[PDB]
């Protein structure tokens, strides 16, 4: 089942607990949420909701110190354990350590991962609860083609150790994936039916690999990547996807439709290079969010505020 990620900053959203209800009226049965609100972390108690629970990137300082992981692990996982089903907890969101945005925090991630690891194994919940951390593509420095899918040389010796570290534990890797921005920046080189996943013939040739939609493509690439940096054994789960109805080139209400649709019913199978299984996917994201900037990212919403559909979905 496709997941949701559920973003907050809006200020015309439904109480939390209408918005669980949603959730359950919709019958989507897996949740992102990007901090630990407890109001949430309450709300999901019995739903048989399967979660990942966000660690901010504020905080991934301070729990690079063993005890304050500790008393963060006891507080928003043990607590709930008994009726809340942690799925994977992602540890930092989009850092990079060549990122304007999140340079300064590369050194905070892994050590982050192994105290909260750490702390979530003398719980004893290390084989239900996966401790990872969710990438952006911009560490991806090639993907064309995608088997010559390989990291940014200045990036490698900061995912090398987190690979090892992944594969040790054997979490899977979280990869946020939007193929709307792909478009969105070429068209011209990119088509809409290969971005929307409404092509009939393959768009990209790799050797005897052909690409029909701009989704496959890329997780191929990121897994050729992963494949180079010793993560060949590595399960990716798509942390984000979405596309937005307004703001900017492309963003359209059809489009939306289409290229959410397409995705809900392509990850019920996988990619040309990794056939048998499903791709985990969490959709971004549940409610346009007006406070974000710039425009388009306050349109990524699958629900109006007042819960109405966007899109009119089957989540089953
Ligand atoms: C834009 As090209 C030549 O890397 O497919």
């Amino acid at each position: 089942q496709v997941g949701v990620c559920y973003g907050m900053q809006g200020n015309n959203l439904p109480p939390v607990s209408e918005v669980i209800a949603l959730y359950k009226k919709s019958n989507i049965t897996r949740m992102r949420i990007y901090d630990p609100n407890q109001a949430v972390l309450e709300a999901l108690r019995g739903s048989n909701i399967e979660l990942i629970l966000g660690v901010p990137n504020s905080d991934l300082q301070s729990l690079t110190n063993p005890s304050n992981a500790k008393s963060w692990v006891q507080k928003n996982v043990r607590g709930f354990w008994s009726s809340v089903r942690f799925r994977y907890i992602a540890v930092g969101n989009e850092i990079s350590p060549v990122n304007r945005g999140t340079a300064w925090l590369a050194q905070f991630v892994l050590p982050a991962m192994r105290n909260i690891h750490d702390a979530i194994r003398s719980a004893g919940l290390q084989d239900q609860i996966k401790v990872s951390t969710a990438i952006d593509l911009t560490l991806v420095g090639n993907s064309y083609p995608p088997s010559a899918g390989a990291f940014r040389d200045d990036v490698r010796s900061y995912l090398n150790p987190i690979i090892r570290f992944l594969s040790s534990i054997r979490s899977p890797l979280l990869a946020n994936i939007y193929p709307y921005f792909t478009y969105a920046g070429n068209p011209r080189d990119i088509s809409l039916p290969y971005a929307l996943f409404t092509s009939p013939s393959v768009v990209v040739w790799d050797g005897q690999r052909g690409y029909k939609n701009l989704f496959d493509a890329t997780l191929d690439a990121l897994y050729s990547a992963l494949e180079r940096a010793s993560g060949g054994s590595l399960e990716v789960v798509v942390s984000e996807s979405g596309w937005p109805s307004a703001g900017a080139f492309a963003a359209t209400f059809d489009n939306g439709r289409t290229y959410l649709s397409n995705l809900i019913q392509h990850v019920k199978r996988g990619t040309p290079k990794r056939p048998k299984r499903a791709i985990e996917t969490y959709l971004f994201a549940m409610f346009d969010e007006n406070k974000k900037q710039p425009e388009v990212e306050k349109h990524f919403g699958l629900f109006f505020p007042n819960k109405w559909q966007k899109y009119n979905l089957n989540f089953s």
